[PDB]
């Protein structure tokens, strides 16, 4: 299994998860200017400017994957407007050559593609999102080949259910699944599922018998405090005994997220979180 997590707030020294158990460390974000939408600019306290990482990430980049760890570029992020990606779907190979190449400038492991636009699986955002998706990670894998480099995504829970309105996801992994490394699901902001165990199980365990998809290629994500999600907290020991252990029971756990870094005092739930695994 895998420990995953975000990293976009920095009140917590990017260095420090070199010395975590975490496996990839997503840093957050990087997404369309308002202005030109296949300009992608930086935010988060990876920046030093749009286009630039300060000095400390840098280093601390260097410093994790001595240590063995993955670093990803995550692209999108929630506040990225369905009109940029309206735009970019038409013309899916310039926005992937300008990730992979922003991935290969600053030595980074590949890219977490955080999309969130669910209105583009309903037929109203004037652009085929899951046709987006397939075209954006096939050019991607394309540029960042496997097995040196990661393509995941950070799909939400309805995008996963079959038959379901929003299951922009289902047609994705159908697709293209076999290219995409992992899958990390944010089981937050998303009732019915946030902070009911039973239903967090029940719906990982049918993602992972998804066509191309398996426990290993299914991330189980959450929140590390109540103030990281408008939903969907959960005490480290509920994650434990009613989300992992029953999953293990009856399964293998491809891993699990958090969001975010920087809410986790002394680095005590990734600990608690990881040894569970």
């Amino acid at each position: 299994s895998k420990t995953i997590t975000y990293y976009n707030s920095g009140a917590v020294p990017l260095i420090n998860a070199s010395e975590l158990p975490y496996d990839v460390v997503n840093l957050a974000f990087l997404s369309s200017s308002s202005n030109n939408p296949f300009n992608l600019v930086l935010s988060g306290a990876i920046a030093a400017t749009e286009s630039s990482f300060t000095t400390n990430t840098i280093e601390a980049i260097k410093v994790m994957q001595h240590k063995g760890q993955k670093v990803l570029i995550s692209f999108g992020g929630g506040t990225m407007g369905s009109n940029a990606y309206r735009s970019l779907s038409e013309d899916t190979a310039k926005l992937a050559d300008s990730l992979a190449s922003f991935v290969k400038n600053n030595q980074l492991d590949g890219v977490d593609i955080d999309y969130e636009d669910t209105a583009a699986f309903t037929g109203q955002a004037g652009y085929d999102g899951a046709q987006f998706l397939i075209s954006l990670t096939q050019e991607l894998r394309k540029r960042l080949p496997s097995p040196d480099y990661i393509i995941s995504h950070a799909p939400q829970p309805p995008y996963l259910e079959q038959g379901g309105y929003m299951a922009g996801y289902v047609e994705v992994v159908e697709l293209v699944g076999q290219e995409i490394d992992w899958l990390n699901v944010q089981f937050y902001n998303n009732p019915p599922w946030s902070a009911n165990p039973d239903q967090i199980v029940s719906s990982y365990l049918n993602y992972t018998k998804l066509p191309n998809m398996s426990p290993e290629k299914v991330i189980a994500g959450f929140p590390v405090t109540q103030n990281d999600a408008g939903s969907g907290y959960m005490p480290v020991q509920t994650i434990i005994n009613e989300v992992i252990k029953p999953i293990q029971q009856q399964s293998s756990l491809g891993g699990i997220m958090n969001w975010q870094f920087s809410s986790d005092h002394n680095g005590d739930w990734i600990k608690a979180i990881a040894q569970s695994l």
